[PDB]
């Protein structure tokens, strides 16, 4: 799946990214049992300054996390995952919960493509995991934690 | 709402953004009942020349809007709120409508968190409001301007 | 459409930015129909190291296209536009293809805006254009290449 979160410019420190990329891939899949190197967290920082809510500027401390999920997950599961990431969120980067914005997008994984290859759905990915296989299944074996 | 505001570097000055995230918190309070402080405006600047057109590589004018929305509005009055958009950013940003891009992206309310919470549908936002724990009320009155 | 284009900071050359919008864009047009002007290439660069897979930090590499659709098209064209999309970027940034995310999202076309005006349906592309202003006409068709 692909998080983008939305962050000002030096609130994380590297380590603090690692962390909050770790915490959103473990909970991603402790969830929904997808691969750990199917998660893609995409930092993007911005001068802090650049939020507004309600009209008034913002110090540095606003995290929004956009995640693009596949089709074919219950209203449920989504609603734990995303409360278990802001939880995780909160703890990794050690900010307030007040700060923590989170949205999910689907779409149908036929459209979809990870590491160049459509991706199949919840109903595979055990299977899945074949592919251009060696070069490509060694690839994403390495992008884990 | 979240609305993702993709801009050449600073191409708006602090002032002129200050106007554009007023211009649209206006615009979805004015049209929705939303709270104000719901609005965020996240400003994406890149450098000049990042935005292409028909292959056609850009100057620092581009204004991409993309407004993230619960779903359950009608397609009448969202189409309302784009062309407000569209005209009210217009002034307080000083570009001109062909320079507007605005696209919106709907999803379930219950898959949507902010301010640490899951969002209520967009009918009624009053009780959700009364009904948060007090410090987040009130840290959510203050983005209010 | 838009595509969103996150990229790792300087990595692409200004003629390598321009050979990769210019290979979506085409691929858009000659999949689709739609005019060249109205295929939007946005280029988001983040410093190496924002990308986490499975949390383990990239180098400068890992590509993502976020697309924006209207709605209409069948699952088959998207299927071959997202494999076209990830084989002439592959070839035009010199990007191997396991570097490649491609997702395309997709909302109704009333509450989409290009150039400041609604987008038509799918079937309505060229009646569409000639009804829209001399000057927005011709400033779409400057945006050809």
């Amino acid at each position: 799946p692909v998080y983008m979160v939305y962050v000002s410019q030096d609130r994380l420190t590297p380590s603090a990214k690692h962390a909050v990329a770790k915490a959103i891939t473990d909970a991603h899949r402790g969830l929904t049992g997808t691969q750990h190197f199917l998660a893609q967290v995409n930092f993007q920082e911005q001068p802090a300054g650049n939020v507004f809510l309600g009209g008034v500027q913002q110090g540095g401390d606003t995290i929004f996390v956009h995640g693009l999920h596949r089709e074919g997950r219950s209203a449920d599961l989504k609603g734990q995952l995303a409360q278990r990431i802001v939880d995780d969120v909160s703890v990794a980067a050690e900010i307030d919960r007040k700060h923590i914005w989170v949205y999910f997008g689907e779409m149908p994984a036929q459209q979809m493509v990870n590491y160049g290859r459509f991706l199949p759905q919840p109903g595979h990915e055990g299977e899945w995991f074949d592919n251009l296989s060696s070069d490509e299944r060694a690839f994403m074996e390495t992008n884990v934690d």
